[PDB]
């Protein structure tokens, strides 16, 4: 039994910004009290991990990265109540911990012991499990899933159906979740409304997705990347537009379009000249605009607080807005009854040692989500 | 008689930027098709009116200001329908033309007719009603309140109760209704909620009332001018707080006393950095941030967009969302029938002929509303 001893495992360590990850052994701690030890089966490759490796989001390094993942318990720490060794989990790269003043809230979902607003990159316990070449490496927003086993915080994991495939279902760990609660949840996409959706990755297709099964007449998907117009199409979208076609700015066309701006809008690039962008092309009386990307760290967009002012809502959102370990499971069991589709998201699959040909992919602009597989 | 003819009367003209109000004879011509002339009885003092004076606010000039206020028919053109000569009327300085698709849909209210997006200073028709020493004077929001006698289109005319008292229901144009309706209706302010209010002033004080009759349990006033502070707890603050009086920035000291941040905020100044500041102060995973005040002209705010992914909502509104023909009656029906009070915005009651003066109160920051009677 590997219960109560370190694991040596195969990661995928960043030691260094812009520079390809390493695979190479870690050991990877026992659980302590409150915590699980997860045997990974597959990971999504998000464009967020990217933002790790460039210095998009910072986080401390080293550090292992990962956060969209399935996987198997392979053990629990003493107090563990929620899940069992053996049991099908999702890490949940925002926790719920049930009791802060977020979780207790109807409509929040940013717990408070979240690691993202200021990356420590540790346990909750300020800790981390993982040591490679005698170092200790950091985690990433409590998950760390580029890795054959990971350790995580109890409030960091969900139990899933038994029956789940897990190649699948990881990607309701991030990408799908986040773009299908974003239009559902947090916009509220309404019957016969027109929305635009910038970025057409595997978020942007899965806030195409929730704007569709709301009954939106018009979906305009925008991407400079045309390549990227026909998954876009299948998933729902009835027009796309490339801003690089037009002389005229992209929200001036888009307000043309619809005869005066769109019900909804979603910025799901991270830019900030898009997320001004895509709160103009929503109608200027009653007008919303989701941000979904993530920007760059430490940079302020400008913009004229008149186009609120007429009536547009501006809002964004972590994990589609979900409460995530209420929500995971389920999103696994809805998946698993064909109320959505996770098959268009994936357009490769690789080995987990071939993560670096996985990220290559994403950069590349081919891929949507690559999955890899332990 | 003076229907069908040009009516000679005195009007308060703004020749030029930075300067006092010219108290002297214009002529009204009559009303055409689809329109009609108002005597009026009695006009407010508004912040926004000063914008005009200050520059804040761009509109063609020269021009009769005001846009507060409350009177009685004296003729109508062709065609009107909602109003007769002798009905008590508030000019609607946002218009509801019923056809457009912000006044046909639930929840907008910035009627496609309005002239403040992009200032004409016109009747509907592209042409005033206004001359004075032998030059046509500009419109203002087709209401131009701070003259004897005014002519607007029907769409933003609305009918009241024939026993309302005309020097406390001009409120209901614009002070009163604004605040209100942006706690009420745009924020949505809920029972047991915490509250916080930028800018004392007649609208601030309104948003405090519709924050107390929401049911919230803390309403913190916040203004730099201390003077402000005991009208503000007699309609409703539980605590006023001077950012002057304090080493840190007064986001930090709201969401300590918060203890991480109020429900709701409110701007209701017109700075770009307290429009930042309110917004900060806000939760950042469920607060709600309303932009009220109106900035300077063509500049913009610069902030963090990580201030909204966390989950933030920031919207504004003009006259407190409502629909402008159907509210207005409605609110004063609810004042008659002593569902609000109006008296604590009224600071001071002045002849018209004093307007200046009344500007100068405003200014020195003594007043509230000053209502000016004809
Ligand atoms: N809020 C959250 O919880 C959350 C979750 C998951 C992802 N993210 C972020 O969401 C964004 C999208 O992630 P993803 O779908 O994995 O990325 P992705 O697959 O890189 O998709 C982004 C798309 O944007 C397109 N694009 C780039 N620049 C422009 C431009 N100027 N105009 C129009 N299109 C452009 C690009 O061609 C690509 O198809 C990233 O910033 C992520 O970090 C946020
Ligand atoms: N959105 C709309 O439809 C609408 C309607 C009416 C008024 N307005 C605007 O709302 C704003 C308020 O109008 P009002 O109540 O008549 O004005 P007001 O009576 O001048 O009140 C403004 C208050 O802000 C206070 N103040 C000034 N600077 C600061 C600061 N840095 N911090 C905190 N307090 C400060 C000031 O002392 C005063 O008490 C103005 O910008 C108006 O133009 C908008
Ligand atoms: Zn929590
Ligand atoms: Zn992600
Ligand atoms: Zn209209
Ligand atoms: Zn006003």
């Amino acid at each position: 039994s590997t219960a109560g001893k370190v694991i040596k495992c195969k990661a995928a360590v960043l030691w260094e910004e812009k520079k390809p990850f390493s695979i190479e052994e870690v050991e990877v701690a026992p659980p302590k009290a409150h915590e699980v030890r997860i045997k990974m089966v597959a990971t999504g490759i998000c464009r967020s991990d990217d933002h790790v490796v460039s210095g998009t989001f910072v986080t401390p390094l080293p550090v292992i990265a990962g956060h969209e993942a399935a996987g198997i318990v392979e053990s629990i720490g003493e107090g563990v109540t929620t899940v069992r060794p053996g049991d099908k989990v999702i890490p949940l790269f925002t926790p719920q911990c049930g009791k802060c003043r977020v979780c207790k809230h109807p409509e929040g979902n940013f717990c408070l012991k979240n690691d993202l607003s200021m990356p420590r990159g540790t346990m909750q316990d300020g800790t981390s499990r993982f040591t490679c070449r005698g170092k200790p490496i950091h985690h990433f927003l409590g998950t760390s899933t580029f890795s054959q086993y990971t350790v995580v915080d109890e409030i960091s994991v969900a139990k899933i159906d038994a029956a789940s495939p897990l190649e699948k279902v990881c990607l309701i760990g991030c990408g799908f979740s986040t773009g299908y609660g974003s239009a559902v949840k947090v916009a509220k996409v309404t019957q016969g409304s027109t929305c635009a959706v910038f970025g057409l990755g595997g978020v942007g297709l899965s806030v195409i997705m929730g704007c569709k099964a709301a009954g939106a007449a018009r979906i305009i998907g925008v991407d400079i990347n045309k390549d990227k117009f026909a998954k876009a199409k299948e998933v729902g979208a009835t027009e796309c537009v490339n801003p690089q076609d037009y002389k005229k700015p992209i929200q001036e066309v888009l307000t043309e379009m619809s005869n005066g701006g769109v019900d909804f809008s979603f910025e799901v690039i991270g830019r900030l000249d898009t997320m001004v962008t895509a709160l103009s092309c929503c109608q200027e009386a009653y007008g919303v605009s989701v941000i979904v990307g993530v920007p760059p760290d430490s940079q302020n967009l400008s913009m004229n607080p008149m186009l609120l002012l007429s009536g547009r809502t501006w809002k964004g959102a972590i994990f589609g807005g979900f409460k995530s370990k209420d929500s995971v499971p389920k999103l696994v069991a809805d998946f698993m009854a064909k109320k959505f589709a996770l098959d268009p998201l994936i357009t490769h699959v690789l080995p987990f040692e071939k993560i670096n040909e996985g990220f290559d992919l994403l950069r590349s602009g081919e891929s949507i989500r690559t999955i890899l597989t332990f």
